[PDB]
């Protein structure tokens, strides 16, 4: 396998599914990342993981680089070997969670510097960024980027987006210049620019000038609901190279995925499966249920009636419901891995139903079921 | 197979080798069983307690009293099929966790009425507490007995042992007066007395003359001390029938294992490998190791230099260092297979070397390094 390639191999609409070529393995898209925070996807080992039809995980540069360190883990062979995952690794650059959990941020054009959620003082720049990405020994690397809030004024939508280029380009000549990850690794660029249709534009124009094997839609997922998140994406990933993928960062909740998917994404990954499966909350194709209304304590049938996860093939909701009622560990493992399993699925169906040229039925037909 | 037969293959001084054939499986003796408290074995599929060696595991009655609930779980198809594990569960009888856990306890001749650590109030007595472990579908059924607190005066030792032989008999008649329980489970004895030789030697006699399918030195590892523990089996082991699995309830450390089968015990549980496996403690052919120390932070090698645990085929000490001390569940998943794997390991060195006439010097060389 190569470097990195992209392939198209069947489109419907503004759908596409494909696939991504890389040395540790191919990704199959549409493609969904369970999350690994500090080096674990919670609560399944890396078998549990693939064998629910993962190709790549995420893994998140802010808690690595506090947890055990990047350097401890560069020194002790990178993330792969250290966690146990032989395959495609997707880190964020740890910018987001810099804003969201650490509390120095002092911030400036050079990067960001914060205090440790045990107030340790560290630092992320985009050179720092894609070092620490490097160091993890990263398969899939993303450019390091400054938040923009939602919502955001047209001014500072508008200057962060600028400062968020110049960052790309300092990410994109960091990682060209250390041979190892630039021979390697692929790296993705973000787009920015708030709900604004010429911000949206111009960051894309931008971001392809100076050139990335892949685009992320960056700023949603924030607060702004669904109806606006699908009406940004529909002027905005028509922005992006069409031969590169396209990857829409947290999203999200199944129906986010499909709409998405319609829309021109490629590439998914969110929490939401791993955290809210612990807790409770269970997906099924007729929409989620919570396990722990007491209606499923004696209800012997699977989380979802057409799963084929090991889940469902071995234990009760009651079982599950008396586990996550209890605080039991086993409950988190087996609701984790039956979200994590439901996710891959629906992939899967999407991928199919594209390639078949009815992706646009399963989405009315998965809709019309989901919401019943 | 039967409903119960234990057979001998071989001895070496006190120790002995063998198998207990049930309907659902073939035990083979000396046995460590992992305990599950309510319906898991903490952290683990049934399928990895069983590939960690596991013939048998122990259910907590007082737990599964509480929650789920003895008759929910009848309603459902039983403890086996709730919790997914088709081979022999051994249920204790309740009583010692009424005392360990429980609030109110009014106790009399005729059992135990308490307040659940809700605040629900709750009874047990020998007659529902058979009945209990009939509605979880237990195989080696516990008779209910009165806790012995250490120390104990003679006269308290002795009124409460006597108070426990009375108990057994109504253990037996009402396990014996349910037909279905009768014709598949079996029932155990626990020989009470404290550190009293007569009244330990009163107590077996009580018992055999009742007859049970096997026989438990109950009223040990209560705070005595390893050389008082050993001294009590000692005398008191020989005591009870000879053709019968002898049962060391709560035990133990490994070093208290190996004595103990040295002085003819066949059968073994507790919670130490599972609950301080969560936390950090890992067992070795070296001694115990706390994998939370800073020393095994960059420490590459397995928790074990020989254990054939998955865990330590495919993860090192630093990794499972980060996990512990990040408070990830993974990390109590790993650390809890390789310790009940580590312990399966010398129940099986166990088994060969007195199958082989060299058990005692498995012995001697177990300590020297284990202590070294
Ligand atoms: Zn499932
Ligand atoms: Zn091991």
């Amino acid at each position: 396998r190569p470097r990195f390639s992209f392939s198209i191999a069947a489109r419907e609409g503004k759908a596409r599914t494909g696939t991504i070529e890389m040395k540790r393995g191919v990704i199959r898209t549409p493609a969904f990342m369970p999350v690994g925070t500090a080096a674990t996807v919670k609560a399944l080992k890396p078998e549990t993981v693939r064998a629910t039809g993962a190709d790549i995980i995420l893994g998140n540069t802010y808690h690595l680089m506090l947890r055990p360190g990047a350097e401890r883990i560069a020194k002790l062979g990178g993330l792969h070997s250290f966690m146990g995952w032989d395959r495609p690794i997707l880190t964020d650059s740890g910018g987001f969670q810099v804003m969201s959990l650490s509390s120095l941020t002092k911030q400036s054009e050079e990067g960001v510097t914060f205090k440790s959620h045990d107030g340790s003082r560290h630092m992320l720049s985009p050179e720092r960024s894609i070092e620490i990405q490097h160091l993890l020994g990263s398969d899939i690397v993303m450019a390091f980027d400054e938040v923009t809030p939602y919502p955001a004024t047209p001014s500072r939508a508008a200057s962060s987006m600028e400062r968020s280029m110049r960052w790309a380009k300092r990410s994109r000549d960091a990682f060209d210049s250390r041979k190892e990850q630039a021979e390697n690794a692929a790296l993705f660029g973000i787009q920015q620019g708030s709900v604004f249709e010429n911000l949206r534009q111009q960051s894309a124009d931008a971001l392809a000038e100076i050139g990335f094997d892949g685009y992320a839609v960056g700023g949603l997922a924030g607060g702004e609901g669904q109806d606006e998140m699908f009406r940004v994406l529909d002027f905005s990933v028509p922005m992006l190279p069409d031969d590169k993928p396209h990857y829409l960062m947290g999203v999200g909740k199944p129906d986010d995925i499909v709409g998405a998917v319609e829309r021109g994404i490629d590439m998914f990954d969110c929490v939401l499966p791993t955290r809210s499966g612990r807790n409770g909350q269970a997906f099924t194709w007729d929409g989620p249920i919570n396990i722990r209304n007491a209606r499923f304590s004696e209800d012997l049938k699977p989380l979802d009636s057409e799963c084929h996860c090991a889940v469902c093939q071995k234990w009760s909701r009651a079982y599950i419901h008396h586990l996550i009622r209890a605080g039991e560990i086993l409950g988190a493992m087996l609701m984790t891995e039956h979200n994590i399993a439901f996710y891959q699925q629906l992939m899967q169906k999407i991928r199919d139903s594209i390639s078949e040229g009815r992706f646009s039925q399963f989405a009315q037909d998965f809709r019309a079921r989901y919401f019943a």
